[PDB]
């Protein structure tokens, strides 16, 4: 019940995904392609790398590839 601060992203596409502070790439990879998310190895934020371990940021363009 308590908290409240959620999360938005973007997709290359221009679909948007909302995600919880804290956002991994691997949720977004797995929200997305289940894929990806499944053995996610990179991840790109607004065209730049980015580890998986990175948190996603809010607006942003996420981007995840098994």
């Amino acid at each position: 019940d308590l908290a409240v601060q959620e999360i938005f992203v973007f997709t290359p596409k221009g679909d948007v995904i909302t995600l919880p502070t804290g956002s991994t790439p691997v949720d977004f990879a797995y929200a997305v392609h289940t894929e990806v998310g499944h053995r996610c190895i990179g991840a790109r934020v607004n065209g730049r790398l980015v580890a998986l371990e990175r948190k996603l940021e809010n607006g942003e363009v996420v981007e995840v590839f098994t």
